[PDB]
């Protein structure tokens, strides 16, 4: 039921009458979802879709299938002054739906060993990788972000949401008064009825939030932060039951 970035990008292209798109930067070789990867570059301001004077050597239709070349192609903004812009970073941003935040809370960080800190940092990087395959990647939010985590984290800090303060203040800054807290000892299993909530806390407390005025839905999954997230995204986006 929930749209992906590629769905939003496809519908934006279809709305403008564009049936296939090529690329001028060779940075998309070995790509599972071409439209998702193109949309990611655009939504982060790296380039746009342009009309080009000559047909590309190859293109992909709106289903991602390789077709003959197109008169429309992605290019970086470093090649902007030449061609007609057709789908800009600004146009695509305005069509994004209000996707939920996925929060990794880093209070308790200084309580882990150095090996466990490394495992956490890797899992947060893998969680960003998942979210940039479905949404923009900016839905990943790390609260209580410290410099040690930033040194250990090897992903793009400019694309994930990082917050120096507590989870409750991050939520209040963003007008979120109700969250799902992934808890393995919760009595209620996560279900489709929980997918209207605007934030999911997937890593890292519940009492802390509730004393701060946040409604907390304790929900369990039937482990690694990125595994948890991947299960949630398959439920929300692909409509799959938890058995997947």
């Amino acid at each position: 039921h929930m749209k992906t970035l590629a769905d939003v990008f496809r519908e934006a292209l279809k709305e403008k009458g564009i049936s296939s798109i090529g690329t001028l930067s060779k940075r998309f070789r070995k790509s599972k979802n071409k439209l998702q990867d193109i949309a990611i570059e655009i939504v982060h301001g790296k380039g746009a879709v342009f009309r080009v004077p000559e047909k590309t050597a190859v293109a992909w239709d709106l289903n991602g299938n390789r077709v003959d070349g197109s008169y429309y192609a992605y290019a970086p903004l470093a090649m902007r002054e030449k061609f007609e812009p057709v789908l800009t970073p600004e146009e695509l941003r305005e069509k994004l739906p209000d996707w939920p935040y996925f929060i990794i809370d880093l209070y308790h960080w200084d309580k882990h060993t150095q090996k466990e800190k490394g495992k956490i940092a890797l899992q947060v990087n893998q969680s960003y990788g998942l979210l940039r395959d479905y949404f923009t990647g900016s839905e990943l939010a790390v609260t209580w972000a410290n410099e040690e985590f930033r040194e250990m984290f090897h992903g793009p800090l400019d694309r994930i949401t990082t917050y120096g303060g507590p989870t409750s203040e991050f939520l209040k800054e963003n007008g979120i008064n109700e969250v799902v807290l992934l808890d393995p000892w919760a009595e209620e299993v996560l279900s489709e009825k929980d997918f209207d909530v605007k934030a999911f806390i997937i890593g890292g407390i519940g009492e802390e939030l509730e004393s701060a005025g946040i409604k907390v839905r304790r929900r369990k999954i039937v482990d690694r932060i990125n595994r948890i997230l991947g299960i949630i995204l398959k439920m929300m986006v692909e409509g799959k039951s938890m058995d997947e």
